[PDB]
């Protein structure tokens, strides 16, 4: 009945775990023994962890359960042992039980075990450093340039800071004025956009509604920055009579077009896409539409689309194929139909698709994950790889999690 938590080593910039110190603390006082693997590379320290009950030993076969975040891969794997992870055959042999945390649901189906909206209040402070260097080297300093990385700050907190000081600087007006207003638009529903909409309300911020961006767009106030959170009524239509059903996009989104490329992307700057897409479900842009997007010491802007950023992961936009990293952010979509991975100052728009977003704020990643991992791990510490899992008293989120 022992746990243990092991290193990552998938990626030199995986610092988060599957735990945080709080949750050890919990684990140790029901009884049940702790085992930390020591890392370097984790953004909470070591002995956070031993202060919080978990002893730390670099050999790890006494315990029963081992979590981590990423999949342990070839040797690191033995045997008599039960696993969880993200993300066959000599399993049985082994007799070992691999939990993925993916495959955690409920009754409805939606995952319980996730890390929230921390990839999109990475994604909104990138974007906005993103924003302050694209427009740089279109030739306008901005507030925008006091906005670092998601990662160049301890926490959110230290970011939320930034962003008001930034924030601060565009109420006095010292925003320039030839560029216009600012309009960012927030799509998909899930925690991620969430999380974008948390830092952009540390902004000078004004919330319309999608019908108001072309007014806003052209009259908003400099001092000020406009955001807009689309909904799938506001640009869904059938390619029949342009009605919106919503059960019927549900069940044959097939049947349906987006209006979003005339009738917001015209008039937005920035753009923080959170949503979900299917095979067959209406596409937010094209390539096409990318190319008509885009047609003296105080200059406007070439397009009024300055960025795009996927804080989801997910098809929608179909000239962003290519994905990013944190240490290479942005890249740039030309009129070419073209992607330049590191000329800001080349045509086109900046776009970024980081990946491992939640990384970026590691602290506070591994505390929601582990926060929504906890109520599930005292049941994976009794787990036993050796016996049946019929016998087992697995919670059918769990049951349903074990991939062998
Ligand atoms: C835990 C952390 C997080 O982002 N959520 C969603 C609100 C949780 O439940």
């Amino acid at each position: 009945a022992v746990l243990a938590v092991r290193r990552e080593d998938v990626n030199a910039w995986e610092r988060r775990a599957p735990l945080a110190p709080k949750h050890i603390k919990g684990i140790t006082n029901l009884g049940y023994k702790v085992l930390i693997q020591p890392s370097n590379r984790r953004a909470i320290h070591d002995k956070d962890y031993v202060k919080a009950g978990g002893i730390l030993q670099e050999d790890i076969s006494e315990a029963c359960l081992i979590l981590g975040v990423k999949r342990p891969p070839e040797e690191k794997l033995m045997s008599r042992k039960t696993y969880a992870f993200f993300s066959l055959d000599e399993i049985l042999k082994q007799e070992i039980r691999l939990i993925d945390y993916e495959k955690m649901v409920d009754h409805r189906g939606v995952r319980v075990v996730a890390f929230g909206q921390w990839a999109g209040v990475a994604g909104m402070i990138n974007i906005l450093h993103g924003m302050g260097l694209r427009l740089l080297a279109l030739g306008h300093h901005t507030p925008f340039m006091h906005i670092g990385m998601a990662h160049n700050y301890r926490n959110s907190s230290q970011a939320v800071q930034a962003v008001r000081d930034a924030g601060y600087e565009i109420s006095l007006g010292l925003m320039p004025k030839s560029i216009g207003p600012l309009t960012f638009v927030f799509t998909g529903t899930g925690n991620v956009s969430k999380g974008a909409q948390a830092i952009f309300n540390e902004l000078p911020c004004e919330y319309v509604e999608p019908h108001e961006l072309k007014e806003v767009s052209q009259t908003g106030d400099l001092r000020k920055v406009y955001g807009t959170v689309l909904s799938r009524h506001h640009h869904l239509v059938r390619k029949t009579d342009a009605v919106y059903d919503p059960a019927e996009y549900d069940k044959h989104p097939e049947r349906y077009i987006s209006r979003f490329n005339t009738d917001i992307a015209p008039y937005t700057t920035c753009l923080i896409n959170g949503i979900y897409w299917e095979q067959n479900t209406p596409r937010l842009l094209t390539r096409q539409d990318a190319q008509s997007l885009l047609a003296e010491g105080c200059p406007a802007l070439p397009h009024k689309l300055v960025a795009i950023c996927d804080i989801s992961a997910d098809g929608s936009i179909e000239f962003m194929t290519e994905c990013t990293t944190i240490e290479h952010p942005f890249c740039m979509y030309d009129a070419d139909q073209h992607i330049i991975h590191d000329s800001v100052e080349g045509s086109g728009i900046l776009m970024c698709s980081i990946d491992n977003l939640p990384a970026q704020l590691p602290i506070e990643a591994t505390e929601c994950f582990g926060d929504m991992l906890y109520p599930y791990v005292e049941e994976m510490i009794l787990s036993d790889a050796t016996q049946p899992l019929e016998s087992q008293n697995f919670s059918p989120v769990v049951r349903d999690a074990v991939i062998t």
